[PDB]
């Protein structure tokens, strides 16, 4: 039907729609009418750029969604593939002619991406640095990984006019600052962008736009992103945007400055005398594990993990989101809007995912560990099979945090730690603490074997899959222990149904979590349980686990155990932790940045 149209219709149809069938004939057919386009430079400026502006302004309405845009740019990534030999040949012309070869840039401006020394999200990056390339403008992709003063220099070398950071999660944004500082102070005007869809602008009004006295803009997602470069680039509103509304930082800045008097907090003391006090005498004893030490999984099912898989998430990648009542997985599929779109990436993503598990391309990877765990206040103690745990020693330590903003008198509830939910040592009553850590490998090579063929659609859905699979194992692994391996809850009947739900016994806090926000907890597990000679999961200098699809954290098997956020805290609980884990105050002050309730500056 749409084969009848002139040559640049049929580009534009393949374009918009997203096909791949006819892209290099259609080039071929365009390329060999050398009077309407003289210059190779033409082809690509005329109805390539038209659809990808076409694609763009659709995506910014709304009307096209995240995975039909991706395709787009992979249809037009492979008409560049067959096109560039033909540019190389016009730019060598030129250099022939003219003696050097231009400055001539088709895209709009040169964008420099890069993820911070810490958070490892890499896909909203990569989306950006695609629909950026959608909107028509060259990225620079830096990855994961990449440092500051990496960062600075190519933004120096290949003269970026904009840097863009990514962020994720609220712990380790600290760096975003210190590349602020360090760009600020080092004089340069280039415009920044700040962040992902988890960032709020408190954040970036408090401790990065009153630290750089150039435009610091935050934006929310890429479809924006056309309006949103464009006034970094127009000089119509260049010079005017990146203040004109972005004082609003001012408010950002007194009303919470005003609110902060709100905040009360209460005594650490004070705050210990009304812990999560309970009778041990009266609560069911502890189970004892089936082993002391670590057992290791070495080549664990890829199948089986499959049944636990929860794809709310995985959807969530994709940003298809429906409206209420039929939102989320599997409701998701029946919405009008995005039903067509989900179905699609999720029979995507389950055609991939056989292929991989039946050709074992990927390999779990994984090791619990049990321990006989002693609480001494605010604090966990772990001891060895054949200690006595009241005249030995502690092998290995694990320090909690205690709740400490006031809470209105309308609420009784008790001041939370991790401490609180293992029998204290003076008891007598004897206590076990277990931990885990699961991975997926294999994702960081076929993501990039798909990069490098230019299906960043199957890159990003790859990647999806692992970090699924990895969250699938880490669930699987916790029914075992709960059934299996530790059976304090072997009369336990329930399913992934209710997996999913939260509503299975005991708790897995992972370190970094509002339960205890200090990363460093993470490197006792590697030291304990020897995971990483063991499973290979590696540590980051940033304490971020390599591979990016693993899941760690401990095991707490007791029946009032619930998850609880620490929220803000004083510096009296700063220096009381500081001592208690015998390091100085500015390691505490900056792995708890996040939740400190007060401001140093
Ligand atoms: C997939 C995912 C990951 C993946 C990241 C992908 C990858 N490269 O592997 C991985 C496996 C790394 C993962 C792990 C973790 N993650 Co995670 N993860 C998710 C998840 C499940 C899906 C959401 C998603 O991926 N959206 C797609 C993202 C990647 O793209 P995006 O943000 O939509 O991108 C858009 C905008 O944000 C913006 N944008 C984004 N980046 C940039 C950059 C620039 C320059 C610009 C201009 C714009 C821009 O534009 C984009 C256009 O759409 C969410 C669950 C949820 N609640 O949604 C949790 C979530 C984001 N993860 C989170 C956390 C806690 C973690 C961990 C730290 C857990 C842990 N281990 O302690 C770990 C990291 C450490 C480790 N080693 O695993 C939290 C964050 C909240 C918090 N407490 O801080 C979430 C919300 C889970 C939760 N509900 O609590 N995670």
């Amino acid at each position: 039907e749409w084969r009848n149209g002139p040559v640049e219709e049929r580009l534009e149809y393949a374009l918009v729609k997203g096909i791949e069938k006819h892209i290099i004939e259609d080039t071929e057919e365009a390329r060999l009418n050398q009077k309407k386009y003289p210059r190779p430079l033409n082809i690509i400026e005329g109805p390539l750029m038209n659809g990808m502006k076409i694609v763009g302004d659709l995506f910014g309405a709304g009307k096209m969604f995240l995975p039909q845009v991706i395709k787009s740019a992979r249809v037009m990534k492979k008409a560049v593939g067959h096109l560039i030999p033909f540019m190389e040949k016009e730019r060598e012309e030129t250099r022939v002619l003219n003696g050097t070869v231009e400055e001539e840039d088709p895209y709009q401006g040169t964008i420099v991406l890069a993820t911070v020394k810490g958070d490892v999200h890499d896909i909203g990056k990569n989306i950006v640095g695609v629909v950026l390339g959608c909107n028509n403008f060259r990225v620079i992709d830096l990855g994961v990984m990449t440092p500051c003063d990496k960062i600075l220099k190519a933004a120096l070398d290949h003269k970026a006019d904009i840097i863009g950071l990514s962020g994720l999660i609220t712990p380790s944004l600290d760096e975003m600052i210190f590349v602020a500082k360090e760009m600020e102070r080092l004089a340069i005007r280039i415009p920044l962008l700040i962040g992902g869809a988890t960032t709020s602008k408190t954040h970036t009004a408090v401790k990065i736009a009153p630290r750089y006295s150039a435009p610091v803009i935050h934006v929310l997602d890429a479809s924006k992103s056309v309006v949103v470069c464009s006034q970094l680039l127009d000089e119509n509103l260049k010079d005017e945007y990146f203040e004109e509304i972005m004082e609003e930082y001012e408010d950002i800045r007194q009303d919470h400055y005003e609110s902060l008097k709100e905040r009360r907090y209460l005594p650490l003391s004070q705050a210990r005398k009304s812990g999560f006090q309970m009778d041990w005498l009266s609560e069911p004893h502890p189970v004892k594990p089936t082993f002391i030490g670590t057992q290791v999984f070495e080549d664990y099912d890829l199948q089986k993990l499959v049944d636990y898989i929860d794809w709310k998430p995985f959807f969530d990648v994709w940003q298809l989101r429906g409206k209420y009542p039929n939102r989320g997985f599997p409701k998701i599929f029946n919405d009008k809007t995005v039903g067509g779109e989900a179905r699609k990436v999720y029979d995507d993503a389950h055609n991939m995912l056989n292929t991989l598990i039946s050709q074992k391309k990927l390999r779990a990877r994984g090791v619990v560990g049990f321990w006989p765990a002693q609480s001494i206040q605010d604090d966990i103690h772990l001891y060895a099979e054949a200690a006595v745990p009241q005249a030995a020693e502690p092998i290995a330590t694990f320090y909690g945090l205690r709740q400490q903003a006031e809470k209105d008198s309308a609420s009784t509830e008790p001041y939370y730690c991790l401490s609180d939910f293992i029998a204290p040592l003076h008891s007598g009553i004897r206590d076990y603490l277990g931990l885990f850590a699961v991975a997926c490998f294999g994702v960081e090579e076929l993501s990039k074997a798909y990069e490098d063929d230019g299906d960043d659609y199957s890159s990003i859905m790859v990647k999806a899959l692992g970090d699924r699979l990895a969250e699938a194992f880490a669930e699987e692994l916790h029914e075992r222990v709960r059934r299996e391996l530790w059976a304090y809850c072997g009369s336990e009947q329930l399913d992934v149904a209710d997996l999913r739900r939260l509503r299975y016994k005991g708790i897995r806090p992972a370190p970094g979590y509002p339960s205890q926000p200090d990363h460093t907890e993470k490197l006792t597990m590697w030291r304990l349980a020897d995971i990483e000679q063991s499973t290979g999961i590696r540590l980051t200098e940033s304490l971020a686990m390599a591979p990016a699809s693993a899941v760690s954290g401990l095991y707490f098997s007791n029946l009032k155990s619930k998850y609880f956020a620490v929220g803000k805290i004083s510096k009296d609980q700063v220096e009381d932790y500081a001592l208690r884990k015998n390091i100085s105050v500015a390691e505490v002050e900056k792995w708890l940045g996040p939740i400190l309730g007060y401001d140093t500056d």
